[PDB]
């Protein structure tokens, strides 16, 4: 790593606060920057469709996201890392590596899910977490 690590970047920490207090987005992608110094915004999206949401998922590819969980009303906010298995291993590495930078930056997060395949971040698997408690 540099010195410091990875910073998030002032983009990543705006988008998320909008999204959480203003409603702005209905989900947030971050990933790495190809110089792998800052946690960006990949996209913002309004899309209330959770199957819009896992369409967007790079299938071999890594990045974190910030979803505004609605379900009956109730909003939580849930965090997913996105590493599945078929993602390169150097990938999946600098995106563990850097995950601990951007999540303690988001404050307000009510449940987190590491996403491996598409079963960890279906609803209904989503659903049961933010549920459980």
């Amino acid at each position: 790593g540099s010195r410091s690590g990875v910073a998030v970047a002032d983009e990543s920490l705006t988008a998320f606060n909008d999204l959480k207090l203003g409603k702005k987005y209905k989900f947030i992608l971050f990933g790495l920057n190809d110089a792998k110094t800052e946690i960006v915004v990949k996209e913002t999206s309004t899309d209330p469709s959770y199957d819009a949401f896992l369409e967007k998922l790079p299938e071999n590819d890594c990045l974190y996201a910030i979803y505004d969980f609605e379900y009956e009303k109730r909003s939580d906010i849930v965090f997913f890392t996105w590493s599945p298995d078929t993602a390169p291993v150097r990938s999946k590495m600098v995106y563990a590596s850097s995950k601990d930078a951007l999540r303690r930056a988001l404050n307000g997060v009510s449940t987190d899910v590491q996403g491996t395949d598409f079963s960890e971040v279906s609803y209904d698997s989503v659903l049961e977490r933010v549920s459980r408690g």
